[PDB]
């Protein structure tokens, strides 16, 4: 069904709209029909998930017919299908959560090999597109490399990766000594 990409740390919000008569009965439950969240009456009741003090809606949408499921700082192991049933229409969102990080150095000398590492969530196979500060760019899978760097080098980068059709940006400061 729909995916929806979000990246580590960061707080992603999955879409559950209705279609019936406004604001009835609902919950999100991962893959295996463990509950996550739903309401109480007017009010929400978060169930004991490996997600809960992180899983959060907003009930004012609730009224709308819309009932989201928030989750902050995600780690990559929150990606999983998750399940929206309102009254008898269900809906499912799978989530990829991936990070884009860099251990090599950040400040680095002039002549220098920086490397980024997409860390990804177990099946997932993805796609890093990394443009430099000037316009060059560079390709991979988990594992993407500059070996000469150049100190006009220097500054933001743009990394996208992909995973079905969606995409999202990944900014970094590349910082160059000369």
């Amino acid at each position: 069904k729909k995916v929806v990409l979000g990246k580590k740390g960061d707080t992603v919000e999955l879409t559950c709209t209705a279609s019936q008569k406004k604001s009835i009965q609902f919950h999100w439950k991962n893959s295996n029909q463990i509950k996550i969240l739903g309401n109480q009456g007017s009010f929400l009741t978060k169930s004991p998930s490996k997600l809960n003090d992180r899983a959060d809606s907003r009930r004012s949408l609730w009224d709308q017919g819309n009932f989201p499921l928030i989750i902050k700082n995600l780690k990559i192991e929150d990606s999983d299908t998750y399940i929206c049933e309102v009254e008898d229409q269900k809906e499912e969102v799978q989530l990829l959560v991936f990070g884009l990080t860099a251990n090599s150095d950040t400040h680095l000398l002039q002549g220098q090999s920086l490397t980024l590492t997409l860390e990804s969530p177990p099946g997932s196979s993805p796609s890093v597109q990394c443009r430099s500060p000037r316009g060059k760019n560079i390709q991979g899978g988990k594992t993407l490399s500059v070996s000469q760097l150049e100190l006009q080098d220097s500054g933001t980068w743009t990394c996208t990766v992909l995973q079905n059709q969606k995409k999202v940006e990944f900014k970094i400061d590349i910082v160059v000594l000369a």
